[PDB]
């Protein structure tokens, strides 16, 4: 079955037989689209398949499908399953299922990066501890003063679902939010459930507006433990603007490395709880969603108030116009600093090349338009007018959820 | 079964049971998304009408009542023998309403009540038509007070005697190919701007060259009218703080109103059907004037305010972007014709969406289309989560005529 997708702004049409190596679920039905809902232990009897369309996809790639080293690594993950319930990845079969992972990644814009991915192996670590070391070598290696380079940290699987890694942070690197009595927040209103958590953990909280919070690490099913990234590992931007000299004064920074640590990597049916992974921002995560969320920084009403613009009738477009400033600011803070970043023009283009070359390459890639496209200035940027399917393939990064949800207390 | 949306922003949960009562199918699998495509007898035509029929005596508080088995027996009896049915006035009016309140991928549906529907299922010629269109477009237009209306040709008897309208819009503005090598006056219309000529058309080889309106009755070969130049409400458009704005010479008519898709009613297909409401500011400012395939003048305009045009990160695109926007909005309201911000329009369709959830349980909603193509994030519908199915009354699109007709 050949699929179609055109783009309504130059007439190419492409041709996705991608979806055909299609599993898991969208959520989507012939009678229900919920291309839009945020979020549309496990035995033998299941596992081997999974373990063999793996090493399959693997033997394939490396050009050895039907070779002796693929029957006899497909006899030999079996063995292991029926003698243990589980198994283990060799190296290369862990590096290939977390490339995979991001290019099977169809929320994400970033993916022509997808083979530059620097992948540490932390499937010997067992404690807390330990993972705190290995995360700062991650932190350290990725920022590299400024040089932004991608990385993920690879944590033991599970087992049980007894004996889980977590790492409780949804980033490695966040500020601290703190409702207040009168009921507004100090800092980010995001990280307000988080903060309380570590603060009822112990952590003594600086109530600043820019805290970087600790990280709450559980190794082995185990309660988790606090931490404080050491200071000088944390990259931060303080925010400026070109133009506009008073902006600096609204007292504002960010830090510069994205990294998402709650999420679960799936490769040939094993299950990684912990995998913290980074990359570079595009400029409209923070300038549009960070700082001017309602439910975020909210920092449109400062922006406007201080350029003056006529706030009394929404059609004077004064959000709209406070937005792109801060954005402006955000890109130029970034740049001066020598901090890796890309805006949602060049993201967007790079992409769309990405994603020809997928289809010309690969048969396809999937690719979910709400968020792909950027959350201001859709339509002048390419990916707007860009058919796109949307389709689960393995590896993948799934949700999970929140730790502090399905944790057993050991006390 | 009973599933739920979430604002992300407000925290609210809404609870949709309407998209049960769901009929035609998405595009969509288990497997595949399909959200982001822009198209993905009489033995059949009674359980549509009864469909219909019920939801209809459902509304009126009259469900299996005396005038409602009476008029399910009726409408039997008239496919039974003629092979098709014809609706009531009331029925009429009803179907066009909610094919307006089904419509997924609109956010002025707030509106959706308050639709003027005029009866030309008498009409029977080119001329007549045109007529038609004429006095819907004035009434519609109401010297700049804009109120929604929608005017309803004969339905769809055996598929040879179709009435079409074959411009995609009532008012557009000419699109010429060139010699230069570049388009002169808006693209999207290039192929139907010809044509025109070819057909005959007088065209006057302008920017802004308000096209003919080109009839097709009951299956018959298309003619060609021009809509009385005092009929169509043009706004010549300004910046509240440019002053060199002006001098691009940019209008942009009052009136959208679309002429190229479906309504289907309880089974009955009514291709020529244009309706008309007003516009929201981006749908000019971003998309008329600022997509590649269309006016394409932010590069023209990003000069005049001296941006840094060198590099994509000094967001240039953006801030004329916003000016350009800011400007459609001000010349509207200062020519009094009506307009709406998608700030508003968006917060609007949030109070209509918990109002459809509470009195329907639900309100089909299309994501894609909803979020407007500028500033999404900071209006409403951005954190809304959207169920996306197909109920009837509806709309549909249609083939181009062109494509199709025998002619
Ligand atoms: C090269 C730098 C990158 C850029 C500029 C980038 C860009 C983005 C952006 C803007 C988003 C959406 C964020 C949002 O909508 O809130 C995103 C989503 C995502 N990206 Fe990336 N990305 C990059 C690298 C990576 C890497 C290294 C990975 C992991 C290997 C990754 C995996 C993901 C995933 C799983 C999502 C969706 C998360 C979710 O569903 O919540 N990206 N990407
Ligand atoms: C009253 C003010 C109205 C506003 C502000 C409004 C707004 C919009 C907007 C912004 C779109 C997006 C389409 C695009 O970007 O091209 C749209 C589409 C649509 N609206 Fe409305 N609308 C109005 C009235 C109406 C009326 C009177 C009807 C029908 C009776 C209607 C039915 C539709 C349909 C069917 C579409 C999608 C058309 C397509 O698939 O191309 N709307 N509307
Ligand atoms: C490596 C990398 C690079 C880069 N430039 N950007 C990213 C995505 C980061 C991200 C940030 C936030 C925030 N704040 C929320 C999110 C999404 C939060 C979320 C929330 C929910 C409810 C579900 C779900 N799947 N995801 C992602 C990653
Ligand atoms: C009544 C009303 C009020 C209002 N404010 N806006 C509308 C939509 C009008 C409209 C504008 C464009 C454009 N540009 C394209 C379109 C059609 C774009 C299109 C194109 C194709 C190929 C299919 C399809 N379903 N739609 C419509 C209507
Ligand atoms: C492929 C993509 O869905 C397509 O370009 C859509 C996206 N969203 C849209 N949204 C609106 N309101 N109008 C459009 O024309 C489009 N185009
Ligand atoms: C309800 C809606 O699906 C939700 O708020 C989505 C919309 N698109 C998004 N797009 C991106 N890139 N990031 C997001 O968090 C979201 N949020
Ligand atoms: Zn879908």
């Amino acid at each position: 079955r050949f699929l179609k997708v055109k783009n309504w702004e130059t007439d190419v049409v492409l041709t996705d037989t991608l979806h055909l190596k299609s599993t898991l679920e969208t959520g989507c039905t012939e009678h229900i689209c919920m291309g839009s809902i945020m979020l549309p232990v496990r035995t033998k009897d299941q596992l081997f398949p999974l373990a063999k369309e793996f090493l399959d996809q693997y033997y394939s790639s490396i050009k050895r499908f039907g070779s002796k080293a693929h029957m006899d690594r497909l006899e030999e993950v079996n063995k292991e399953i029926e003698s243990t319930s589980t198994y283990q990845l060799k190296d290369t079969e862990l590096i290939y299922g977390a490339k995979h992972a991001w290019r099977n990644a169809s929320r994400c814009v970033g993916r022509i990066q997808w083979s530059k991915l620097q992948v540490f192996d932390a499937r010997d670590c067992t404690t807390a501890h330990g993972m705190f070391n290995y995360i700062c070598n991650h932190v350290k290696y990725a920022t590299n003063k400024g040089n932004l380079r991608s990385a993920i940290t690879i944590f033991p699987q599970r087992t049980d679902g007894k004996h889980d890694f977590r790492v409780w942070n949804s980033q490695l690197i966040r500020y601290a939010g703190y409702k207040q009595p009168d009921g507004s927040t100090l800092g980010d209103p995001a990280n307000v459930q988080f903060t309380e958590i570590c603060i009822q953990q112990g952590w003594k909280a600086p109530r600043g507006r820019f805290d970087v919070l600790p990280l709450l690490l559980q190794a082995n099913g185990n309660d988790p433990e606090l931490f404080q990234i050491p200071p000088e590992l944390v990259l931060e931007v303080p925010i400026r603007h070109p133009k506009f000299d008073w902006f600096k004064d609204l007292g504002l920074k960010w830090y510069g490395l994205p990294a998402v640590s709650n999420m679960l990597l799936e490769i040939g049916g094993l299950e990684f709880s912990a995998c913290p992974f980074s990359g570079w921002y595009m400029g409209t995560e923070i300038g549009v969603r960070d700082y001017c969320d309602n439910s975020r920084y909210n920092i449109l009403e400062e922006v406007a108030k201080k350029m003056d613009l006529d706030m009394r009738k929404t059609s004077s477009l004064w959000k709209d116009q406070a937005l792109v400033e801060i954005n402006i600011a955000v890109l130029y803070s970034f740049q001066s600093d020598k901090v890796t970043i890309v805006d949602h023009h060049s993201a967007t283009e790079s992409f769309i090349k990405h994603m020809e070359n997928e289809y010309r390459c690969r048969g396809g890639c999937p690719a979910d338009w709400v968020w792909i496209v950027p959350p201001m200035s859709g339509s002048i940027t390419p990916v707007f007018h860009q058919e796109m399917l949307n389709y689960r393939l393995t590896p993948s990064f799934e949700y999970q959820p929140d730790p502090w949800n399905t944790h057993v207390w050991k006390g």
